[PDB]
């Protein structure tokens, strides 16, 4: 396998940091003017992570249409993803408005609410069936329907009601709960198993709106998830699977959201996953 070769060459030469910096150097730079307006300062978790204006998701309201979320459209793979930050106390209602307006079936969460002893995102979904959440600012109701807790992830069935029209939809919550506080997982086996469960649900399929994916910033773990999915999909589509260039897919994705893959260890882990997941379809 070519990727596993380029892989062994970088490992033996210990040049992961050098590859990663070349990607950082070649990555696209587009304006983020709406993100930086003073009215939007409390809608942004991190000062240095912003959606580009050309690819930002717009909320359907006249007041303020701004959320820290981007549409990543992969033309050849025929996949779309919305990458977004972990919701803030004042953006939980915007988050669910976006899920509603964009017709998403699935939410993918790659972080714990608390990590390293700090809050990484708001408790944005209900933890008990009989204690539903109402978002008065966006006129939505969210109810926990069921919860399936496994060793590496939890799947939840949620009901989202538009209180304005009384339509309801089922949203699936896929929560990967075992990403370590520091570094990346030692094996990609549990991450690939999780990706295959999201795919099996129909959440990634063209009959729905784009899947919503987040971690804390929505660029690191979130980038790893959509890079691995797209590379595996291209490998099954192209006549020469060996032609799939992970660095080139990543730069394409970086035209839509800045900073995807935050460390050289995340880049190496992405290779391992696409290598392992491929070596499993073969
Ligand atoms: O370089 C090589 O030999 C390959 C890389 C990926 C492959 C594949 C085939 C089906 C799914 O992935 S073959």
């Amino acid at each position: 396998m070519e990727m596993e070769k380029e892989f062994e060459q970088i490992d033996k030469s210990g040049s992961w940091a050098a590859i990663y910096q070349d990607i950082r150097h070649e990555a696209s730079d587009f304006p983020s003017r709406v993100a930086k307006l003073p009215k939007n300062k409390n809608r942004n978790r991190y000062r240095d992570v912003s959606p580009f204006d050309h690819s930002r998701i717009k909320l359907h309201q006249e007041d303020n249409d701004y959320i820290n979320a981007s549409l990543i459209k992969m033309e050849e793979a025929q996949r779309s993803y919305i990458l977004t930050q972990g919701p803030l106390p004042n953006t939980v209602g915007h988050f669910w408005e976006m899920v509603w307006e964009q017709k998403s079936r699935g939410v993918v969460m790659l972080n714990r609410v608390m990590e390293k002893g700090s809050l990484k995102c708001a408790q944005y979904w209900p933890q008990k069936e009989e204690k539903e959440m109402i978002f008065e600012d966006t006129n939505l109701k969210l109810t926990l329907i069921s919860e399936d807790i496994k060793s590496y992830y939890t799947v939840r069935q949620l009901e989202l009601e538009n209180l304005t029209t009384q339509e309801t939809r089922e949203i699936l919550h896929f929560h990967y709960t075992t990403w370590p506080d520091f570094g990346v997982p030692e094996s990609p086996a549990s991450f690939l198993n999780f990706l295959f469960k999201v795919r099996e649900s129909g959440s990634l399929s063209p009959e729905h709106g784009p899947v919503v994916v987040h971690c804390s910033a929505g660029i690191g773990r979130s980038g790893t998830f959509c890079l691995a999915d797209t590379c595996l999909l291209l490998m099954d589509k192209r006549k020469d699977p060996s032609s799939v260039d992970i660095k080139k897919v990543l730069l394409e994705m970086r035209k839509f959201r800045m900073g995807l893959i935050q460390t050289a260890d995340q880049l190496r882990f992405s290779y391992l996953a696409v290598i392992e997941g491929a070596k499993f379809i073969m």
